């Protein structure tokens, strides 16, 4: 059974936690302490293989150094955490010394209504790392198994 370390990375109050709680426990979290940084598991199938997942939710140097892949989260109602995303990959770049690491990129809240940020917009950055664009809701699940399964088979590309 395979182990994939995943680290989930963005800037505050986008759903980081809300987004591995959802994974984790099917439960949608209204306030998470902001302070807590802490890894999880969670056993996955994942295209007929058994995998435990070790997910470390950012809020730290042995996971960016032995991470396999990246969520990099915006929230689509906060173009701020938007813009910030090159300066998070920008970070992984220089842990990694490579542009080539699996990443996701990920706009999280796309149950709120009035959206900032485009989904044209965010695919034109996911196009511009070579990295897929995947629309989440921690509040609905919409998408959550998607976008972390799909960055174990971005892992598995690698
Ligand atoms: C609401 C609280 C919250 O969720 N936070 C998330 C973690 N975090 C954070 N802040 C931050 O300034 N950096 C960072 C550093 C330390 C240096 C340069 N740039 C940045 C940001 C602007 C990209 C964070 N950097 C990382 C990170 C490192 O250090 C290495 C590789 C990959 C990374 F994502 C990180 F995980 C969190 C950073 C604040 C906002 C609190
Ligand atoms: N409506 C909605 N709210 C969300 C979603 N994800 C997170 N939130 C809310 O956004 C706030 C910040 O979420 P949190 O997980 O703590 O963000 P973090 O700082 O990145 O860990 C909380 O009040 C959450 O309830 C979502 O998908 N939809
Ligand atoms: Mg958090």
């Amino acid at each position: 059974m395979t182990e994939y370390k995943l680290v989930v990375v963005g800037a505050c109050g986008v759903g980081k936690s809300a987004l591995t709680i959802q994974l984790i426990q099917n439960h949608f979290v209204d306030e998470y302490d902001p302070t807590i940084e802490d890894s999880y598991r969670k056993q996955v199938v994942i295209d007929g293989e058994t995998c435990l997942l070790d997910i470390l939710d950012t809020a730290r140097d042995q996971y960016m150094r032995t991470g396999e892949g990246f969520l990099c989260v915006f929230a689509i109602n906060n173009t701020k955490s938007f813009e910030d995303i090159h300066q998070y990959r920008e970070q992984i770049k220089r842990v990694k010394d490579s542009d080539d690491v699996p990443m996701v990129l990920v706009g999280n809240k796309c149950d709120l209504a009035a959206r900032t940020v485009e989904s044209r917009q965010a695919q034109d950055l996911a196009r511009s790392y070579g990295i897929p664009y995947i629309e989440t809701s921690a509040k609905t699940r919409q998408g959550v198994e998607d976008a972390f399964y799909t960055l174990v088979r971005e892992i598995r590309q690698h």
